[PDB]
């Protein structure tokens, strides 16, 4: 059912990156990902050999992007899906935050995100779609996040931008919002008991809403799909 | 009464929006501190003033000139009940056009700096006091040609959030005001005009009035925005 396919995972080394990938393959479709992390990197190749494409790459280096628009080009040619997986957050109270911190944050969860869009997007097929991975915290406030947030409300603008720029070339933008995904104990349990379904959401369930949103959703542009256990969706108590 | 014994300070209130909540702060009696980047403009609130406020050239995207205006806010007016951040840069360009340097600056001045900027001023805020921001209509969906702008103002519209929530125990309110299309080249002006729901521009002081509402009315105000935008990011057609 995604046969003929071709898919770019930015962060697919790891979690809800991971299940995409996962079933992006089961599928059929050819796949490139991409991951900070080199231990990580070696993981996938043991896994998958020759059915996907892994790169080592850091979405937060302008560099390392020139690097993987060449070799997308060379190894996809063109692609139906980009999925923007990364994002780091470090836990401060605003008072305490650094501009080192700040740096961080929004260097891999906005700006390189901007950037390695721009240099993928005219690879994208006519019809193919961007899903960017959001957050729950990209609405509202939540103390110790204030940059995180941020960077992912930043991150759902530009979805909606790049939804409206690339609506003549035909290709779709959309954004998943995830919950509390279990994918630190401490913040799982604490997901358990503040979302209202009362659990954590799995990597897949994450991923079934972003191959959703990449193939099925034909109609759908500009549009948040939540994967949060009703967590931003007002729900009382 | 109106706001005497109030004291604030205006982050980019030597011209338009700014300029014109200051007017009505000292036309109300507070104490105002008001800073700016275009010296010209600065010397012309002089002269028009005087020793009513006090005026600095201030870079609110350079961290050090932050620093020595926490000293100067500290040293001159002591303790703040209102912070108003009305700072914005933008770049009209496709998204494929936006090159490292256009990114930078943008969310350097909207995003990044107004966020040390009340880093470092929040401590003077006394209780029952607040911080409004002036975010954008383009805050919220995709306006073609402002993607740095609109994720830049997106950003501070979620930082508003998260400042309401962390600043609750010492009660003060955080809240953003989101113009639409505000008469401050032409064919902007005139853009607005046409697909403004209400057909026209708003004015500076229209912006000024809901920004002081929710600095010294709205107490029981806070996370919120206040569109000031002749309903144009109200999803009303036609």
């Amino acid at each position: 059912n995604y046969q003929g396919k071709k898919a770019i995972v930015i962060g697919g080394t790891h979690g809800m990156g991971l299940a995409t990938v996962r079933r992006l393959v089961e599928g059929g479709a050819e796949v490139l990902l991409t991951g900070r992390n080199e231990s990580n990197i070696a993981r996938i190749r043991e896994e998958f050999g020759p059915r996907v494409h892994a790169l080592r790459s850091d979405i937060a280096d302008l560099n390392e992007i020139a690097v993987l628009g060449a070799a997308a080009g060379q190894t996809l040619g063109a692609i139906d899906l980009l999925h923007i997986n990364a994002g780091v957050s470090e836990l401060e109270p605003f008072d305490q935050v650094s501009e080192a911190s700040y740096d961080r944050q929004f260097a891999v969860n906005t700006k390189g995100a901007f950037f390695t869009v721009q240099r993928l997007t005219p690879l994208i097929r006519e019809g193919g779609s961007i899903v960017f991975t959001s957050s729950v915290a990209d609405e509202g406030g939540h103390p110790g996040m204030s940059v995180y947030s941020a960077s992912k409300a930043a991150l759902v603008s530009f979805a909606s931008v790049l939804a409206a720029e690339l609506l003549p070339r035909g290709i779709r933008v959309n954004s998943v919002s995830p919950g509390f995904i279990d994918t630190r104990a401490e913040f799982k349990t604490l997901g358990d008991n503040i979302t209202p379904m009362k659990r954590n959401g799995t990597a897949d369930e994450v991923a079934r809403a972003v191959l959703f949103l990449a193939f099925e959703a034909t109609f759908t542009t500009g549009a948040k799909l939540a994967v949060d256990g009703g967590l931003g969706q007002k729900l009382s108590t």
